[PDB]
This record gives structure tokens, C-alpha cells and sequence, in this order.
């Protein structure tokens, strides 16, 4: 289609490898570009960890209010919120918010620990029908994004389907789904990524990710005004280990997708 030719041209102009999956919930139509190739998730994996904790809270009703101690040894490479609470506590809700809206890496590691390790995050994916997602490592090493390495990867198609189920579907309880949506809508790191390619009037909830090999990712649920929502996943990675981030590519891919709906 026109859209796939424009995405291929965008990819060629960028020098990297682009993966896109769009689900239009109006008719369940999908647009895929490298939709079944694996990409390093980087921080987009935080959505799965947060959702796994939300699922636990369906049975442990008070779980999100459980205080978790932040110790100096817990701090890793990027901890904008956890740093503010060293030698104090954060609740699991606050850690989930921090992981999602500020991409706090300490917060992610606490979520992983709550789930019993990366295998606990992966198990949640399997439980909701995602056979592709795999989380293998903790922060910060899950962002190495080494070409060909299957650790800590998923495909665009799989992540779009899973994000749809978590936010618009019923993989989570009603209160949990609403909380996840609220968290995503409040993301602070996404202004230059998918959001930048979309009409300003559209409501977006997203989670970015970035890593080595110039890996630049964003996954979003999009609520256009007077129109069924869309799920859009944009993954991008580059051949040079020290490549710079290319959020503009994600914005451009979103713009190309938005041209047509």
C-alpha cells in the first residue's frame, strides 16, 4: 500500500531498521511493517511489568499501597523519581507510575522483583496470550539492544496486540485497566515521539524506550476525537552501537500512519 511504501522510504532515509504495527479498533484492521521481526523493547517493557503488578492487585486488593524501601544500592543508571525517595519508601502504585511516566529504571527493577524476576514478567505475557514477549534481564542491561540477540525483545505485531488487550480489552480488571490508561496518558517522555506526528487534538497514552544501537521506541494508544481508538507501536534500531536516538523517525512514522485514517 501507499503507507507501506512511505514507511519503507522513511526507513531507507533513516539508515536503521523500523518496525511498525497499527491496530485500528474500528474494524480490527492492522498495518504492519516488519511486524514479525524482533526488536529490543528497552523501556517499553515497563508496561508489561506494571500491568503484571496490576493483575496481582486484582486478588491482593491493597497491593498497590504496599510500601517498598528504596535503598542506595537499588539505584541504577536513571532513577529520576526513585532518587527523590532514597532511604524512604514508595508504594507499588508510585513505582508503577514512576516506571511508566518517567521511565525510572529503579522503579522497573522493583516491579520485576515483586513479580519474582524477569520470568515473572514473561509469565504474565504468556498468561494473557503473548507468546512473543520475553524479558530476560533487569535494568539497565536489558537495554543493550545487540543486533540479533533475542533477549528482551518482542515484535511489533505482538506488542500492539498486547497493548490493545491491556488498555482497551479486558486482560485486566476494570479498575486496573483504567489505572493503566491514566498512567499512560500522563507519560512525560513522549512529546517528541509518536505524539509529535499526530494532530494535537488527539489524546495519546504512550511509553517510550531507548537503548544502545540508537534504539528508539514508542508504543501508544491513541484516542482521536470522534473516532475509534488506535494502537500504534513504533520500534527503531540502528547498526552502530553508539548511534544517537532518532525520535523524529517515530514521529514521522506516526504521521505517515495518520495520513490515511
Amino acid at each position: 500500500s501507499a503507507v507501506q511504501q512511505k514507511l519503507a522510504a522513511l526507513e531507507k532515509s533513516s539508515g536503521g531498521r523500523l518496525g511498525v504495527a497499527l491496530i485500528d479498533t474500528a474494524d480490527n484492521t492492522q498495518v504492519l511493517y516488519r511486524g514479525d521481526e524482533r526488536f529490543p523493547m528497552c523501556s517499553t517493557s515497563k508496561v508489561m511489568a506494571a500491568a503484571a503488578v496490576l493483575k496481582q492487585s486484582e486478588t491482593q486488593k491493597q497491593l498497590l499501597n504496599q510500601p517498598v524501601e528504596i535503598k542506595p544500592a537499588d539505584l541504577v543508571n536513571y532513577n529520576p523519581i526513585a532518587e527523590k525517595h532514597v532511604n524512604g519508601t514508595m508504594t507499588l502504585a508510585e513505582l508503577s507510575a514512576a516506571a511508566l511516566q518517567y521511565s525510572d529504571n529503579t522503579a522497573m527493577n522493583k516491579l520485576i522483583a515483586q513479580l519474582g524476576g524477569p520470568g515473572g514478567v514473561t509469565a504474565f505475557a504468556r498468561a494473557i496470550g503473548d507468546e512473543t514477549f520475553r524479558l530476560d534481564r533487569t535494568e539497565p542491561t536489558l537495554n543493550t539492544a545487540i543486533p540479533g540477540d533475542p533477549r528482551d525483545t518482542t515484535t511489533p505485531r505482538a506488542m500492539a496486540q498486547t497493548l490493545r488487550q491491556l488498555t482497551l480489552g479486558h486482560a485486566l480488571g476494570e479498575t486496573q485497566r483504567a489505572q493503566l490508561v491514566t498512567w499512560l496518558k500522563g507519560n512525560t517522555t513522549g512529546a517528541a515521539s509518536i505524539r509529535a506526528g499526530l494532530p494535537t487534538s488527539w489524546t495519546v497514552g504512550d511509553k517510550t524506550g531507548s537503548g544502545d544501537y540508537g534504539t528508539t521506541n514508542d508504543i501508544a494508544v491513541i484516542w482521536p476525537q470522534g473516532r475509534a481508538p488506535l494502537v500504534l507501536v513504533t520500534y527503531f534500531t540502528q547498526p552502530q552501537q553508539n548511534a544517537e536516538s532518532r525520535r523524529d523517525v517515530l514521529a514521522s512514522a506516526a504521521r505517515i500512519i495518520a495520513e490515511g485514517l
